[PDB]
């Protein structure tokens, strides 16, 4: 509890509590009995007494006694079951004969499972929607804010904000592509018994589960999935990704808020957002590696590998769903301090210009003459300790070719910025 | 080289190779003369010269010279430009000055890298293509042959070998579907220059990046992408799944090959194919972790998380299509043993039916009175150590309904298999 | 908490709750103002007025207030410290001064989590302990309980059940010798201040350190350890070894359970325990991966990587401890089924034994010679589904050596263990 | 190979390469024939046939021959013993039936592996010593050394430069303890034959197994660990705590570099040694992951996990070497720009002296006082933007109990480094 204020999100957090646990495997339980009163499989009557029961039974199911027998049966779903049933039958001895007619632990627990991942995904995607929003935005904003590119943490060439602000914009416009790609093939209902054959419940099997489906409104599949868990590691493998999109730019402003760059800042000094999803950005890779040990699965039903999924997905998620909440924050009220990334360009005395002054003199002077006048010029500088202009400035070869002020655009930071003025448009377009 | 025949696939090892890495970095540094002659950037005349230098470079170029070099300078595409610039100046200094025009290292090592990618996923989904068409033809053939389903390891009720079949197939289907999904959003080129800007392009730079990516037919992007790297995530996620698919089915057959047990042997008794597929289980999910985490990258050009690429996401590919291979061969010459399944239903002497003969008896009893006859019937026989069968066919009750042909109907494995057959047919439609 | 009964320890939880982990903050702070009331500090005065306002802050202060507040000042400390402050001054405005005289947060984090390790680790060590005694006594009670060993999943050559449980034993000791030889290098009090120079305390600093270990009963370190983290990580690897080597008897004892197999089986059918341990050693490696990634720390006090281990290190603490836990009630309950091992030693009728055969006959014959006629009749008894034994029982050459009563001695799974009892006595002396 | 230029070490590459592993498992054969012929179970005759054989057994083996042969066997042992006694066979077809008597492959895969293991342990150690010596060499000469120490990546108080090198060096030599601690417990042999019993060896087991580990000069074991695999974990947790000691360093000496910093740099602006070790940093994690799941093996002989190893254990070696060399040599030749150093501490105009400041004046007014003054002339200097010395200078409460000169030595950077020399001596004693 401590941390769950630090690393994650409230929401998501709520729908991964024991007490959503427990109320969505009574949504699934409604929605079995609903199914089969509606094709045949159990009366009508019972249905509507379980359906009416349900709405209080969240309130009625003892926690301690849930907690202590599943320590014992190995999983919720089956001490669940009991009291589910002992609370219909004290509203009709008779329709708690059909609590959770046909199904084995597995349906229950994997049907809530994509309930859950129905409802924070919805919470996830619209965080990154926000996220790229605000993205665009202050790309616009700082299109033209010029700053150092940094390669391996040396100064190199100038770029601007703006163009750091669409690269992370096209990511999560890419997220969210992801996102909506998946949702077909994976939220889809679990129902196939014990050994995924519905031997229980005949010849009406077919029809059950597409009643199922249809009433909690997921997908349907051709064969149970008890097994096969492509889908919940496909899920997991997307938060990933997120993750480590905002792992990327957590590491990036929080370099730019060191002592001596200070270039941009965290609303209100520490980067406490950039630790938190820096945080998650270590952790996430971790939980990957368990999600995807645990598609290796015995026969029908796993020994091990099905237990630790419930542990490790809904960290995932709330990791995710934390890192994205605190980048949202330092998205809208992130500090630029223009007159710093003004300062830093200052820093190598015009050298990281060099190879522009190089470009503007190779149409008078060739290519190789014009390497060589600028290179003999920056040891000069060097020696001199004085600002490239100035030594260029007095050189005979060029003075032939460009007057002060021609010379003065030649060094300006945003005279050598390529296309990243189409780049950002073509950023904003795909939006 | 010795483990390269246990655990990867010969044509997949060598698209990774030293030598087809320099390949394709060659044929990244054609495409680009020739997009920029094209456009005019540079003369048609050093195009020419550069493509027909090409042709032979990967004979001239020293190896021992390139690693040696690579150490020192930190990537190979430094030390490749210096070599592949002398050798095309001896055929004309001229068209020497027009190598590398433009890029930085990354662009020419993450567009050899997409090459490669191009290359291993054709392999890596017609090797997935086959395991589906040979899984959903050998579900077929053994649609009917009655085995039984294990959960936690324990026999439960019967499936059909058929059925485990299909469940693989599908899986499989859903593989192909990943892989055709992330094409147009992976196979993308790279070309930024430094900082991602293209300045020494000056206004030229979106003009070259379109006919780049049209050179080598792969997809443009909005922005550059040196720091963002979900592309190379996403691939080897989706890997990643389909290593866990065949683990998962390499788990299942090497247990079916115990020897008490004996129902299904891998082709010609040791499960040598299984071993592999089941060691790349374990390293791809620890490999995961790896590339995850390496979506943490400072600015415009990370230190360590991107070198770390270059060693993870090769193996990721050589270990899948390595785990693919000997699936295939296990799917294709996999034999049944029919008598060692049809023994194994009886090793608990009828027991695993008795829920069927519950479900037969509850029409002309009331489930209570059915479970209370067949609970007492299962503690007799399992006191006088007696097949269920002979200790409910003689009781009372019981011969009031059913003569003794009904009974052994009641009783045999295929009479109690819900909608496997439906389940099967519904994967061998989705074909 | 449901899934907390499930895969975990209930002391070593409690050890690691919100709770107890403020609990030992408050200690550490006491200590810290008695450290420095004994060396001049700070007055005798202070330190006892806050030693006794301190056995009962627990009490008095807000958990949902430290929550809130935690999530705004990025860790745990800041807002305790506020708290604490506020909970003296209540006592004595002027004691209030002192509280967390001269120490920084992670001087109290680290300092707790040390503490919480210590209690922690000596209850695994006193599970570590139990499960060696328990297996040492039941290797002993079946050193002669014959079986079969096996490889790859198959049958190979008899062995005893006491000789793997002699193993698991010598496991549990190596587990014993790694805890205690880590101990004094690892269990260190953390003391540095703000840059790890204690530079508040001036002069005396080295003399406050000093005192502060002795009066937790802590070890000392040369320097401040806040970036440096091999202490932390070492505690985890030796857990982390330990959960491996129940993972393993795990996986053994849940396949000697399969129904076709029935030779062991967990004390009451299905491996409820084992389903917990295998999840434990499938989510203590991932777990691994985040400790050691967490090592990486920049400069003085880190962004991420600190802030990661919060999560990490009590998650391995708690699953070690669980799955220790089930170990420890499966060894001493364990239900051994000595017909069914005798009855899969019958499986290949004889094919197990018929290098045993070859050895008897080699002094006799030649080994060549003994060989050939071995493999010819192996052939014939699979030809004829003989018994091994009735095939080479009527060749002559070997009625030439042998009577009767030798070849049913020669047969018996006993006389073919090689030196597995010297292996158990030396288990048994190490002890 | 292109990269093992870039992250390995040349010797441990050498010890791990295919040509290596075959040499050590000739040893361990020619190792087993002698231990054999000494206590009696060959002759003396066939063991010397074997030896001399052996000498240039390396030269005669095919490659190609063995490679394909492993992929069909499932491990190289099984191909390699056909081929050793076919060449002892070729120089006595006596002597060749005595070649790997007893033995089963994990015997002599296992022997080969810890013999590796032993050899490049010493590299290991040997670059551990060196990076020991190195760093409290540097320790030294920079104790004096002023310089910020910096936490969430921020400035916060001095430190020196002596100050982090001693830290360095501590964690060292609690690798160099580490590593002298697993070595009686690790570095011991494997011989146990196809189930662990010696059976082919009858009652001369013991005896044999005690004269093989001497004839290596390996430690013995109490039984065979075929299953049981902390002996190479724990070898590996060692590695990695070492890879993570040196990844804490380079990421430390790369923030160094960064262009607006520049305070220390890498011998000859790129941190090319950083980016390896950093990529090891990542990597290593990765595959600690993996070592950890190859715990869970089966029975005698397992399926997969086993296998990983030998792909898992090397890299692990192989990136921890490459490491160690790369940050040897930047601990030897680092490059300090004492300037910079002096020029960063200028960097927030006095303010991270104004806890210095606030102790100073403490005493003659008291501390709530003392802070007050400090605080109001921090506000005060913010708004002028003027050095804090400027403003305190001018403040009267403090012109009454201090001279500039008084002023000048309370502002010094080294006035404030609390007991950082009694630290830095700590460590140079531990030595």
């Amino acid at each position: 509890q401590l941390y769950a204020s630090l690393f994650y999100q409230r929401d998501v957090t709520e729908i991964f509590s024991d007490r959503a646990l427990v109320s969505y495997m009574v949504e699934a339980e409604v929605a079995l009995a609903q199914a089969q009163a509606q094709v045949g499989v159990i009366p009508q009557s019972a249905a509507t007494v379980i359906q009416r029961a349900a709405k209080t039974a969240i309130d009625k199911i003892d926690f301690d006694a849930l907690a202590t027998a599943t320590g014992l049966a190995g999983n919720i779903a089956i001490p669940f079951v009991k009291q589910l049933t002992a609370i219909v039958k004290d509203a009709d001895e008779d329709a708690a004969r059909y609590v959770h007619w046909g199904a084995t632990s597995q349906d229950i627990l994997d049907t809530a499972c994509i309930l859950q991942c129905r409802d924070a995904l919805a919470i996830v995607q619209n965080q990154v929607q926000q996220c790229y929003e605000t993205a665009l935005s202050q790309a616009q904003t700082y299109r033209h804010q010029v700053m150092m590119g940094r390669t391996w943490l040396q100064q190199a060439l100038p770029i601007t904000l703006g163009h750091k602000l669409a690269r992370w914009a096209s990511a999560f416009k890419r997220d969210l592509d992801r996102i909506n790609a998946i949702k077909a093939r994976v939220l889809v209902a679990q129902l196939g018994g014990a050994v995924g054959s519905l031997a229980s419940l005949q010849d009406q099997g077919s029809i059950v589960v597409e009643a199922y489906a249809k009433q909690l409104k997921l997908g349907q599949t051709a064969c149970t999935w008890h097994g096969e868990r492509d889908r919940i590691v496909e899920i997991a493998s997307v938060l990933g990704i997120i993750t480590g999109n905002v792992g990327k730019m957590a590491r990036d402003w929080s370099l730019m808020m060191q002592t001596e760059i200070a270039e941009v800042f965290e609303p209100t000094r520490n980067p406490v957002a950039a630790a938190s999803v820096l945080a998650a950005a270590n952790r996430v890779p971790a939980l990957m590696s368990s999600i995807y040990q645990s598609m290796v699965q015995e026969h029908e039903r796993s020994l091990g590998a099905w237990h630790a999924e419930w542990l490790s997905l809904p960290e995932i998620f709330q990791l995710t769903a934390g890192a994205l909440e605190r980048t949202l924050d330092v998205l809208k009220g992130m500090e630029v301090n223009a007159e710093n990334m003004h300062q830093n360009i200052e820093c190598t005395h015009g050298l990281i210009m060099a190879e522009a002054v190089m470009m503007a003199l190779a149409p008078h002077m060739g290519r190789l003459n014009a390497h060589h006048v600028v290179e003999a010029a920056c040891k000069t500088a060097v020696a001199e300790q004085k600002h490239l202009k100035d030594i260029i400035s007095q050189v005979d070869e060029v003075k032939q070719y460009f007057n002060p002020s021609q010379l003065d655009e030649i060094f300006k930071p945003e005279s050598y910025l390529g296309n990243i003025q189409d780049q950002i448009d073509a950023v904003l377009q795909e939006a």
